[PDB]
């Protein structure tokens, strides 16, 4: 690899200004560390980094302090296990130019190996495969990517109870690194923002929120099966599918039908529908109201209660008038469907969809009227059997979704989770119940400060399609890894189990940064 | 010491072996001037520029000779105070990779500051922030940007008044500054920027070129309570939404219905009346026939005139023949109504919507006939009782619309303008006029020539939202400035007055440039 | 003029550090020939090449074993003479960013002068104009141009038709001329070129197919009326407007009404509809199902059978069970219609579309259902009666389209073109024709591999909105110019014809790389 | 605007919000549902109210959650400057978690619609007066 680019960084003038500094570069000091186990394949990338002055500590910091950088930068690896272990790594230096995936074809490129029983570190000088230009803290420009590949597999003799060893990574820059563009210290460009600072313990532990219910987070509950959501669920694209704005507010819908069951016209139930495409006080999107529930509807005849529907207060309201007409005022189950009045069916997208709503009890005075508007609460409660507390609502099944909307499936040995709420549950007028307020789990795909904070900034030159944004969770038994996509699902490498995982002993929350999407997020419980 | 600017140019240089053409750039020229208020927030940015050739009126001239350049510009600030005014400023060079917004602290820069009581010019240096490479002249690529921002607020003591004083921004080319690369020297131009060439001075001072009665133009009329017109009006986006031509052009609509008043085929008036959707004739819109005036209808029944109506002489037309019937050309008031003939009101909405006309005087024989055309020439005359005192025709309650057509609204102290202008008047039949002058005050938005040009050729780029374009007027007494808006109406520093301005003392008019809409236009007279 | 600059470009270059290969390139090498006329006019330019790895077909094969170049290349030229002939043509090595075009002129460029009396070759050298910014293979950036341009006009001391002599270019690699970065030339697929892969001889010759009628490729057709495509189309951005998949895929659609018009259940027309926009099984777009045609319907009354129909052969498909109806198999006309089920008229705007589908033959017994799926094949045939009959099908008429489509119209004398093969045709109980095949000419925008291959890699940023990627058809007697837009659309240069090509007599066909779209493409057959 | 301030109820420990020279307490004012007549007109095109708290939610939640006492002693006020479309305003926090203005003897609605940017001043003495310039 080349070694001239130096007198290339060695180029200076009215970037550098006064008093330049070389800082602390002497010594090698620990940027990360990675596992290394029997179980991995030859031609798997261990590690791999694009060439940043942000792969020191201090060059991190002082980053902020210059704007603009250039020259190499050194890294030493470590192996540490035992001479009798078999198996052998190869690092190496790749110019720009390139798309890394299955295709990039490490163990062809100039390199050199590592040795599993090396005792002394190995290290490399990475320079500057571009160095004609200086490069801001904006873009820099496409720069020499280092790369770590297994050449050929660890090897114990001795079996399988011992399985994986680590190799440490550390660094110092070289000689030929400098600095320019000083200015003085502040904020600025693409470093400030990062999908990192939307998720963090405090809303975990109790002021966050779910998307769907407003409710508390008790846990985290993984979908083997996927699941699709767009209803106040928002991605790294800063946009939504959806047709509700990421607040809670109420449902206003000014043009529908209003009719009513029983035959009689006070002491009856309550229907309302309408087709989806008619929210015309919307901006979001013309096909349902703001605030109306992703849910295909439960079917419920008179007196029986709907099996884990979900309900909210409200009543009828005409549009020539200022306010809702009292007589009609009740509890309503609320869901998507398709066949009004009387061939109802749930669905589960919005093209054809209609938006309905009946009286779970009995109205004072029924109302019909053709166009007129439904008026409903923000969040929902919800309608289910007495001392129900079975799994969680919605199932993926029960969940209504737009033909724009990309689903959430597994990705390798990734899968995805919701995030599981405490949501108020009732078993119709009086009786009795399993407890007090009695338990069920209703779940969202995203806490809400997460949806706020995706819709108030765009992610999409933050995180890449390929990867994950990478937290870890500490729990006071255990510790597992968590992910958020470019999409704007959530992921666990919990793969096929259901277990609702408990945040409820959740010491901590911290950034791992990007990771690419098929490598697995670590459980340990 | 930091290396110099000239070596570190011709490091950029390479591919160009001729060099400087010059040895003159030690005087200082006027690039352009702002204006500081005393609403001026700490920390706001009153101007902003990036790095070019076009930074200094000699490169400006001599970059169209050349395809490439280097070095640096050197800026000169000199504030006009008065000695009684405090507040301070800061200047900085910010290296390119810095998002400019609100959150851009501006005094962690390198930077200089500038007391608006300073005598003495205060100067900074811009040198080439990225040296490795030659600019083109006309793609330019990664520049960096010169920002002025508030480090004190502007402290008057308040002995008089004074709200807005400015500060000249005067530019030089550094030592290292070089030219390279002959090329063509038209395709640049010398002519002075797209906006500029729509006001100058002859369009006023005389000729006659207004929106809508094509008279001469007398003066300028504030209005306080906005206005909205479309018809034969553009916008700098180059679209219209109204319904004539720029070109002046007799008025046909082939498929209409005739009728008469009076009850008797002879010495009656002639009525004629067609659905707003009639007008196939028309290329432009199918809502009304080119030329067609933008007023309401103004009923009346013999003896009496309509008092301020559009009035226009013409005739009926049979629907398959050559020429027009003579017995029915007469004098007729044309505009919209809905309800014709018998439920007869008038309308300023074209959404089912009737253009009418009716005969001022008695036509020699009437007739009843449907479908039918109509003839009548271009540009009209207001009829109104002599003597009478002069009320600017049209009222903006008269002026019709499409739903398309954009609003003009105030903006601070900054109000929108209607040109006025001398347009014929014709009372009573045989009488003196009542009036030495005979003077009446017809309204346009906009002139035509600039009307002309804004449809032609599209400005969207030229003036981006936020701003205004910049003329001042010079008087033989007094001075003021004139903006105008994406939207295509003008604006004047008028505010609250309804007093029209007199254009036959205007001496000059120049332009200013484009400022912020914000910005108060200054008015002196 | 730059020939100076040998030493200043040896800074820029050496950071990379690589051999010269000097000993393989002895001599030059054809790049190509144009032709010199009588008529060609001063100012006219007959040639431009873009500096490029290209250039030379031996440093193309080079250019995949490397991911970096740099340094010039020296072009020859030689005029063919006789010796009785006047006039000068003007070659000039034009800067970079400077706009390439018939505005362009080489009156104050550096140049040398070419002789129609010259009878030795004339030989350039093309500096690198970039020596700074060592180029990447696979994403340049902006380079300079070699322009050749008429001076001096063509003279013939004598009559006859003879009036044009050729000039031929023959290219070399300088001294100066590098490869760097090696790396693995190992598994990169577009290293090959992207765009110059498009075409290729057996593609053009045997292997290729259209892209909506499935036919082999016979002709190729200008449209000078101009015309638009969006089905199954794809694009240099990689973005399409359509709803068929990128390969010929059978309809399926789960949810339609089904009925029939008549006096009897049986021997009646079966008739099928479904709305435009409401496919959510189709992964591309809900504008229609996959397999369903971009021409619109055409209306016929029993029993008589629609003419320039598409046909397809299927049947009503049972969406509640999963299953088919056998008494309903049949042949359908299938279209895009608007008026449903028993106003229908056509359109070619798909926005509030009905797909519709209609029997061209009695079925046995007719069913009447709501809903009900509709089930047909693949491939298409066009209904004809017998004989003589339309003249290529679809007409630029019948094509629908969908929002964000643009349209290709002819530039200059460059004009847009389809690609015609022979089709199957049916229509009317035992017909026939004047021939066996019955000569009936189908008609697609582009041939299948190619929208294939440019819906499987990207293509973005590789070739100029200006320019049209050309390539060169050779036949046994004479050649022509085909180009591609970034659009996506083909033209050739027949200016205001309407005759077909027949490429039958097809040898080869070489790429010429870019050339801007004012350009006339040659046709010599 | 609701509640008024004899409307409000309190406990004994409830510190008060008093004026300090030319700087008055100020709450936070918002759009609220309103009820009146049953079945008729409202009377009001966009339905105008204003409910009123003194302090917004996320910062209660933050003094709560995390103590600032070390963060401003006795005799000083946090301040912000808020940047209108056009004009300027500072705003203060007291350790009493009181936000304060300086509009005097002003009862007029200060309109945040118009608000372009708020940035930190920082922490000031609490008897200064905070600029008003509108």
């Amino acid at each position: 690899n080349s070694s001239a680019s130096v007198a290339t960084a060695g180029i200076g003038g009215p970037p550098q200004q006064v008093d330049q500094q070389e800082t602390w570069r002497t010594n090698f000091y620990y940027n990360d560390v990675f596992t290394w186990s029997v179980a991995d394949a030859p031609g798997s990338i261990l590690y791999t980094v694009q060439h940043s002055p942000q792969n020191n500590p201090f060059t991190a910091v002082l980053s902020q302090m210059y704007a603009g950088w250039a020259g190499g930068m050194q890294f030493r690896f470590i192996v540490a296990g035992s001479g009798v272990f078999g198996g052998r790594l190869v690092a190496a230096v790749i110019p720009p130019g390139i798309e890394i995936g299955p295709g990039l074809e490490v163990r062809q490129f100039p390199h050199v190996v590592i040795d599993a029983r090396s005792l002394e570190p190995v290290t490399i000088t990475m320079p500057d495969l571009r160095p004609n230009m200086y490069h801001p803290t904006g873009d820099p420009g496409l720069v020499p990517t280092l790369v770590l590949s297994v050449y050929n597999n660890l090897i114990n003799p001795f079996g399988g109870s011992t399985n994986a060893i680590q190799v440490t990574v550390e660094t110092r820059p070289s000689d030929d690194f400098e600095f320019v563009m000083i200015r003085a210290p502040s904020s600025k460009t693409v470093d400030s923002i990062s999908p990192a600072g939307l998720i963090t313990t405090p809303v975990l532990t109790g002021v966050g929120n779910d998307n769907r219910w407003d409710g508390q987070i008790v846990g985290l509950q993984p979908v083997p099966g996927g699941f699709s959501t767009c209803n106040r669920h928002w991605n790294l694209n800063g946009s939504t599918y959806g047709w509700s704005s990421p607040r809670f507010a109420d449902i206003d819908h000014r043009r529908g039908s209003a009719s009513y069951s029983g035959n009689n016209s006070a002491n009856a139930l309550q229907f309302w529908y309408a087709n989806a495409g008619s929210a015309i006080d919307n901006p979001i999107s013309q096909v349902a109201p703001d605030g109306f529930p992703d849910m295909s509807f439960v079917p419920f005849n008179s007196p029986n209660i709907p099996t884990a529907g979900w309900v909210g207060f409200g009543g009828i309201w005409n549009s020539n008038n200022g306010a809702p007409a009292a007589t009609t005022v009740q509890a309503y189950e609320l869901g998507f469907a398709t066949g009004a009045p009387n061939n109802l069916q749930p669905t589960t997208n919005t093209s054809g969809a209609q938006t309905v709503a009946k009286s779970i009890y009995a109205v004072v005075t029924g109302t019909n009227q053709n166009p007129t508007g439904l008026f409903v609460m923000a969040s929902g409660v919800i309608s289910t059997p007495n001392a129900s507390a079975v799994t969680y609502t919605p199932q993926p099944d029960r969940i209504v979704t737009t033909p724009g909307t990309p689903a959430a499936a597994p990705v390798g040995k990734n899968t995805p989770i919701m995030f599981a709420s405490v949501v108020r549950r009732t078993g119709d007028v009086n009786a009795a119940a399993g407890s007090t307020n009695g338990t069920q789990y209703g779940t969202g795909s995203q806490p809400l400060p997460v949806t706020i904070g995706l819709s108030l900034n765009n992610y999409s030159s933050a995180l890449m399609p390929g990867q994950f944004f990478v937290w870890q969770l500490t729990f006071a038994s255990g510790f597992m890894e968590i992910g958020l996509s470019v999409d704007g699902y959530f992921y666990a490498g919990t793969g096929a189990s259901t277990t609702l995982i408990d945040l409820t002993e959740l010491i901590d929350v911290r950034p791992v940064g990007p990771r690419p999407s098929k490598s697995t997020l670590v459980f340990n419980l």
